[PDB]
């Protein structure tokens, strides 16, 4: 039934009500998932309640990323500048615990900076 | 695209949003078109 949840999702991009399934089907997920969270916010796109799922992908996605950040343990130059464009990009942009998370990568960047 | 459809994908990225670029200042370049828009 979850992962049968973008089953009918698989067939939004095979009509309004017949979307209307399809339209609580992208908001009872997030009332309540990497790969669906990235197809079945591409199933509504191809009126402002639709980007309201989006923020909730865009948040919890750089909070994986800060998983791929603190899994960091490759040392790269180009990759470390990358560290900072995935830190400064929301700086000014953008979930307690993940802020005191954040400063683990904010430390360990830098003890790889000293080990690499 | 291919890649699209963890950080290291969009350091592809930028290296073609660079050249594009510079192919658009050929596409500028080649801007003997003479409009307002």
């Amino acid at each position: 039934m979850i992962a049968v949840k973008d089953i009918t999702d698989l067939n939004i991009q095979d009509l309004t009500s017949e979307v209307i399934n399809g339209d609580t089907t992208p908001s009872s997920a997030k009332f309540a998932s990497y790969i669906i969270n990235y197809n079945l916010s591409n199933i509504n796109l191809i009126k402002i309640l639709y980007r309201k799922g989006l923020i909730s992908k865009l948040d919890y996605e750089k909070y994986k990323r800060y998983c791929i950040i603190s899994r960091f343990k490759n040392n790269i130059l180009y990759f470390s500048t990358n560290y900072k464009d995935s830190q400064s990009l929301k700086i000014a942009i953008k979930i307690l615990e993940l802020p005191h998370d954040y400063i683990r990568k904010i430390d360990v960047l830098l003890t790889s900076i000293d080990s690499a």
